[PDB]
């Protein structure tokens, strides 16, 4: 069973503009999605002190970088405090809202898309390089979900029937045809020197066994 939701109209129109603007920097999704983790990762860290037993679903606070070159795929995997499916349909599109438009305004009075994480809406950035973003996400008080979307003003929710993972957030990105330099180990390396160098969290870099 598959739901299928429009966008918010402002977001389907921030998505447009990322994909079909002119815009070479465009290594900087991947700074906003480990931002991303960081504070979902922060988020369960924090409510694991006054509640010891919301770490029963996995101790480890880590982010996996895992490139595969046969599926063209990207993942960005999380063991934070995940996201429920009322996030997933409304929460955090309604929050987005705000910073989507505050951002608009912005890149109409000279800021350009690498400000995108100032308006918390650094997610989008994804389709920079990906065609097709699937996110897998399991928070402790919701079942496991998959959302998808390639865009084009819709996206999909379901319940997931893949491995169980626990707890937290795995961002599937499905590279553009050109984009595939996001997948070479140095070139993930060099980004997140560049851009994430003091994160709090261990950041594995998962090489291909081809
Ligand atoms: C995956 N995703 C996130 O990881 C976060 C966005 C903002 C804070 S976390 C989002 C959930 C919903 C589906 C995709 C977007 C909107």
């Amino acid at each position: 069973e598959v739901e299928t939701f429009a966008f918010q109209a402002e977001i389907a129109q921030l998505m447009s503009l990322i994909i079909n603007t002119f815009y070479s920097n465009k290594e900087i999704f991947l700074r906003e999605l480990i931002s991303n983790s960081s504070d979902a990762l922060d988020k369960i860290r924090y409510e694991s002190l006054t509640d010891p037993s919301k770490l029963d679903s996995g101790k480890e606070l880590h982010i996996n970088l895992i490139p595969n070159k046969q599926d063209r795929t990207l993942t960005i995997v999380d063991t934070g405090i995940g996201m429920t499916k009322a996030d997933l349909i409304n929460n955090l599109g309604t929050i987005a809202k705000s910073g989507t438009k505050a951002f608009m305004e912005a890149l109409q009075a000279g800021a350009d898309i690498s400000m995108i994480g100032q308006f918390g809406v650094g997610f989008y950035s994804a389709y920079l390089v990906a065609e097709k973003v699937t996110v897998i996400t399991k928070h402790n008080d919701d079942e496991q979900y998959a959302w998808e979307s390639s865009a084009g003003g819709s996206f999909t929710v379901r319940t997931d029937t893949g491995e169980p993972m626990g707890r937290g957030t795995k961002v599937i990105l499905h590279l553009k045809e050109d984009q595939t330099e996001y997948l070479e180990e140095r070139r993930i390396k060099e980004i997140v020197k560049k851009h994430s160098q003091f994160i709090g969290y261990p950041i594995t870099l998962f090489v291909e066994k081809e």
